[PDB]
């Protein structure tokens, strides 16, 4: 959907992506109310590949309609700066933000933002579509604690293409994804118990400073992320299922919004900690 430019204000800066800017603002369009939306510019400078690259995950976004997945508003293509906008996070990233709020959330918020990942994660399997790219700071958060995945892209990582989408991001990527290039909704499941391990630790670095190559030989040797402290061991070992070897030995996203669902009601049993 093209926006009138003249429907949109642009209020403050707020982050910066892969291409330029993102910006909080306001879109007003003829017979609809205001709202506030998130905006990502990409100003002169770029090759058409680039703008393309950028546009396409306008497309992507425009192709889903879910509570758990990011809105797309509409672009802006006919006018500089070329912009994509979205319904607005008020939250920011997810890693960042429970770094910030440490131990200050319970479990049963901390279930319930996971849930709604899952949630967002069974939907896209649903449509076919893997995401590759599943890890806390992908995943933004609104002033409700909504949690709703985000980063929409098609394009291939540098290891698939040309021996001469960026780099395969290691400490989330399951070991046949890393090893073989398979992406598929099981290793989105992988990834995503990695998220759980992110979202239980406050925001924690996966692997602590293991290099790339030490996680690598880690997982192939057996060795799993330890639970969290004070994580209930019924999440830890959801973790533990989702990092499966076998990757059709791990849950599908419907199994676990299933059983993040029957954790939030029987919270006594989310009282057992190692
Ligand atoms: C995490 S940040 O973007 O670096 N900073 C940020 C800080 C506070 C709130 C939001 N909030 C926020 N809310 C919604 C979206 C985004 N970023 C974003 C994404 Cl992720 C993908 C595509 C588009 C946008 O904006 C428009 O198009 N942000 C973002
Ligand atoms: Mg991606
Ligand atoms: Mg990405
Ligand atoms: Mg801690």
């Amino acid at each position: 959907k093209e926006i009138d430019v003249s429907y949109v204000k642009i209020e403050e800066v707020i982050g910066a992506g892969e291409f330029g800017e993102v910006c909080r603002g306001r879109l007003k369009a003829p017979g609809k109310k205001e709202s506030c939306v998130a905006i990502k510019t990409l100003k002169g400078g770029y090759t058409e590949r680039q703008r393309r690259e950028f546009l396409s995950e306008a497309s992507i976004m425009g192709q889903f309609e879910h509570p758990n997945i990011i809105r797309l508003e509409g672009v802006v293509t006919n006018s500089m700066p070329v912009m994509i906008l979205t319904e607005f996070m008020e939250n920011g990233a997810l890693d960042s933000f429970l770094r910030l709020n440490d131990g200050q959330f319970t479990v049963i918020q901390l279930v319930g933002m996971l849930r709604g990942i899952a949630s967002g994660m069974r939907y896209l399997a649903e449509m076919s579509y893997v995401h590759r790219d599943l890890a806390a700071r992908n995943i933004l958060v609104n002033s409700n604690l909504v949690c709703k995945v985000s980063d929409f892209g098609l394009s291939r990582f540098l290891e698939e293409n040309s021996s001469d989408g960026g780099k395969i991001p290691i400490r989330w990527t399951a070991p046949e994804a890393i090893a073989f290039r398979k992406f598929t909704s099981a290793s989105d499941a992988w990834s995503y118990g990695i998220v759980m391990w992110e979202v239980m630790s406050f925001g924690e670095r996966p692997y602590w400073d293991m290099s790339n190559q030490d996680v690598i030989n880690a997982i192939e040797q057996d060795y799993r992320l330890p639970p969290p402290p004070d994580c209930p061991t019924s999440l830890h070992q959801l973790m533990l299922d989702c990092w499966q070897k076998d990757r059709n030995a791990r849950p599908r996203f419907p199994q676990v919004v299933s059983a993040l669902d029957k954790m939030i009601r029987n919270p006594a049993s989310l009282k057992i900690v190692a």
